[PDB]
DNA sequence: CGGGTTTTTGTTAAGGGCTGTATCACTGTG
DNA sequence: CACAGTGATGCAAATCAAGTGTGAAGCCAGACAAAAACC
DNA sequence: CACAGTGATACAGCCCTTAACAAAAACCCG
DNA sequence: GGTTTTTGTCTGGCTTCACACTTGATTTGCATCACTGTG
């Protein structure tokens, strides 16, 4: 510090009278701009930045919000944070990043049973405590030896809880969308809220050792998200939200989890019978939440759209999948349906099938098993979720698949020519076809079939590469012209807006489907006289009717509760305790930091 | 900056031509220097420091092995660092955290292939080059339709190349060894290695699509562990370094990854020969080192032990 | 070795490029950049 | 009200170097 | 006796906020005065 | 039309050097 | 021995940081708990 003045004594005094003679008189000034001109001449501007911050005001500190934002959103675990937390703060000195438990102090705010709320009708059956969390799935069922026996666990939310942490959640993007439509904002209209509920069953999950019930290796999960918001203003209501990516995995919120069989009826009813009670007791009551300092009242519509098809039938009271009547939709047969093929309408409800139930029990005409069946039009149990009806587009464009991979197998042996085979000639139209699709295609033989093969096996190469090895011409024509009418029937029923960006599609989809549906009866006499699959049943006859009821078919898919199972072994594996009693709780609460939106808006703040 | 540049346009000049007298013509530095005396003058001290760190890389600017380190350590892959990256600049302003380019030129420091390296004698059957890296685990098989059809991905390192790049890697390791020892640090004495062999399949790992033979749905791995590095002092032998957790995840080097099958002797044999033909070349020569300023010169002995009996009586004999 | 098979399975689709041909080379420069001692001694910086 | 003076800010082009983003065939829950 | 997680919980330990009057240190002045590595 | 990754590579963008010129804002005083 | 560099000091006077006490009041660190996962 002492033996470097003998180079600077010449110059300093001329760095003085310079600066008090042009700049005024500063020292540490002048020479700061001189020194970021050096820098930013060497081009150095990561260490110019860091000396502006050095003199400007520190930036060292994150905000806990951003600190869980990026905690959650690189899928990073407690431990791994802790040790980067500790090597930052050790190699740098000043804390950069904050503790666990100011993660963990700060992470409450989102989680539902912080926020004061009440409904104007108290709301029957359910408690009006407002600091309620995650409870046990099971709701004191009986778990004593006298009883039925018991091997599930399950942790959920209250619903109503899970919905004011959600519009919390979404407190400024409605407010965002209250700005963006050109209204006022002090405005506490009666908020009409669109929700979604989804609930499919997942296979292959490893139970865990432990102490515990004789819990099963099949999950079940039930979640929620939210899709239009709508005010009343005038005579007309305006749209103040519209989700984005409606299929994501960012959007379906997880509201109740459990290890139980899908088809275990008992267990699933003993489950899903609270969150059924609080969605029939707030269907018809009005939710006021505070909202940044004014208060706003909220309306609910329900729309369940997310179930698959063997879901549907088990909860809405009908047979198995491989009845006569197979449409969730309307009554008819599988045979009427063949010969028809065209002309139906929506007729099915809950209701309905709730009186049907209640004729089927009754038996008020005094018949038997086959003539009660063909007047209660296949109802034989009670219904016990309610749910629109509506086409889940994933599962019908892989059913579609399914049956287009079985006419190119029947296609590359002609059958229409030769209709007895043995199994052997069927192995070998397997093979033959797999190995061709594999040269041509780069598609491997799988046994379970994905969507990605149904969006592949979908296209005209496709039909290309199977027809050079069929060798008649006709057979070429008829399979090029199905698939360029199924291509062009697609498009309506898996876009978010079907009524925009495909209108020529979609006034001609009737065109379309007739010329397919007769394509089918004439040509294809060796797989569709007496037998059609219940998904052309419903792609024929009642997409349009869904479209023009609904809006749109595919954002109300499964999709985001397929994500969401995704998800899910993720976090058991990661994110999540691994004891047979708390791992559930875990993996809920993890979930629903991931897929809340204020942790979401801090990962694309760079764009602001 | 412009009007910054318009005032100050002649102490430049004064400066630049007083840098070439008293030192030669590195302004930054002077500058540097002078602005340090400047915060002297006015009594900081504390901010100094931090001005000192900085310009080391200690207050701030996370150097970008320690970046690396977190990286890979914490299990983020290269697309969450870069939205965590994005994300603390955004907020924080300065630049925390390092860009993936700078990340990945600091890889190669690691990678085989980067460190000069000299064999005596000279490996059989072996090139001498010095910088060989990610290679075809076939090692040149034909692959025409006249032949053998191989439907095998593989790719592998040298083995002389992945044990220099193992060597480097624990070089502060080795020094800090060789002096809790109560030894010498430039000691060149010849470094007797011991390296565990270990080779295990896999099954149940799906294929993917896209272009490529008929890949089958199996794994077979191959990879190195190094336990113990011996040097020889006065009459005796003396220790340096033991791995505290041989069985660990953080020890077992990969050296050739190929995705076929086991049972398959064939194809094991054609992606496999070559390794052994290169243990057996480094089985009966030297390696010399440039380690930490000193050529020093290793021998290495190798042990075959990571396997399972299956794999035991497919490869040496006796059936199965 | 099965500690480093646990390795490769969850690198084979966390951090390795899905592609047949360039795949494999990800997951070993990956691996060796993990069983790096180098990297590894930064993890650790109480001293 | 407007020249006149002083200063700010940008512009022109051939090069160097750091940072940011699009593109490629694929995954995965189904 | 594999070893690195997996997160919530809880208690020991580190840091600090409040008050003013001290000590201790760094540095400014411009100038004079000894060690030390190449000829 | 599922949508958020997966990593390597290449190209675009932006900011420094030279030095003289040009569009523009703030007081002064006839 | 010359020459240049490298440190040393001088006293009055200025700013700048640490501390002297004490009583709570937080905030940070690290072990516990029964478990997974690759075989
Ligand atoms: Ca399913
Ligand atoms: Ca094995
Ligand atoms: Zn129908």
């Amino acid at each position: 510090r002492r033996a470097q003045k003998h180079r600077l004594r010449e110059l300093k005094i001329q760095v003085k009278e310079f600066a008090d003679k042009e700049e005024g008189g500063d020292v540490k000034a002048v020479c700061l701009t001189l020194f970021l001109l050096a820098l930013r001449a060497r081009n150095e501007h990561r260490q110019a930045d860091e000396l502006e911050a050095i003199m400007q005001g520190r930036g060292s500190g994150l905000q806990p919000a951003v600190c869980l934002a990026i905690r959650v959103n690189t899928f990073l675990s407690c431990s791994q944070y802790h040790k980067m937390y500790r090597t930052v703060k050790a190699i740098t000195g000043r804390q950069i990043f904050q503790p666990l438990h100011a993660l963990r102090n700060a992470e409450k705010v989102l989680l539902p049973g912080y926020h004061p709320f009440e409904w104007q009708p108290p709301l029957k059956n359910v408690s009006s405590r407002t600091d309620v969390g995650i409870i046990d799935g099971l709701s004191g069922l009986a778990s004593s030896v006298d009883e039925y026996p018991v091997d599930t666990i399950a942790k959920r939310f209250r619903y109503d809880s899970a919905l004011v942490s959600a519009l919390m959640d979404m407190e400024e993007d409605i407010l965002e969308g209250m700005r963006s439509q050109d209204l006022d904002d002090y405005l506490n209209g009666p908020f009409t809220v669109v929700v979604k509920e989804s609930c499919d069953g997942m296979g292959d999950v490893s139970e865990k050792h432990g102490s515990g019930p004789a819990v099963p290796e099949k999950a079940v999960r039930f979640s929620f998200t939210v899709m239009r918001i709508t005010i009343e203003h005038g005579s007309q209501n305006v749209k103040v939200f519209e989700e984005p990516k409606p299929n994501s995995e960012l959007c379906c919120k997880p509201l109740c989890l459990m290890l139980a069989d899908e088809s275990d009826h008992e267990t699933l009813t003993a489950i899903l019978s609270p969150l059924i009670a609080e969605r029939e007791a707030m269907k018809s009551s009005e939710l006021t939440l505070e909202m940044g300092g004014i208060p706003r009242t909220f309306k609910f519509i329900f729309r369940g759209t997310g179930y698959d098809e063997k879901l549907v039938r088990e909860v809405e009271g009908l047979e198995a999948s491989g009845s006569v009547y197979i449409c969730t939709l309307c009554d008819t047969t599988r045979l009427e349906a063949s010969q028809n093929l065209v002309f139906h309408s929506i007729t099915r409800s809950h209701a309905e099938n709730l009186q049907r139930y209640e004729v089927w029990r009754s038996n008020p005409y005094h018949e038997s098993v086959e003539e009660l069946r063909d007047r209660v039009k296949g109802v034989s149990a009670k219904p016990f979720i309610e749910t629109v009806p509506s086409i889940d587009a994933l599962h019908c464009d892989i059913g579609n698949a399914a049956e287009f991979y079985k006419i190119f197998q029947l296609e590359i042996g002609e059958v229409y020519k030769h209709p007895n085979a043995s199994k052997e000639e069927r192995k070998r139209w397997q093979a033959t076809l797999d190995k061709h699709l594999r040269k041509r295609m780069n598609l491997k033989p799988i046994m379970r079939m994905n969507g990605n093969f149904a969006r592949k096996l979908m296209t005209q190469e496709t039909v290309d590469a199977v027809c050079e090895l069929i060798p008649s011409e006709e057979r070429h024509e008829a399979l090029r012209e199905l698939m360029d009418l199924y291509l062009k029937m697609k498009p309506v029923w898996r876009s978010s807006c079907p009524a925009k960006e495909c209108p020529e599609s979609l006034c001609q989809y009737s065109f379309n489907s007739q010329r397919f549906a007769e394509l089918l009866s004439t040509k294809f006499k060796y797989r569709y006289e007496g037998k059609i699959t219940n998904y052309f049943h419903k792609t024929l006859a009642h997409v349009p009717e869904i479209i023009e009821r609904d809006g749109s078919i595919g954002a109300w898919a499964s999709e985001g509760n397929e994500s969401g199972n995704k998800l899910f072994r993720r976090f058991r594996k990661m994110n999540a305790r691994q004891s047979k009693c708390y791992e559930m709780e875990d993996v809920l609460k993890h979930h629903w930091l991931y897929t809340s939106k204020y942790l979401q808006k801090f990962m694309n703040a760079h764009n602001a």
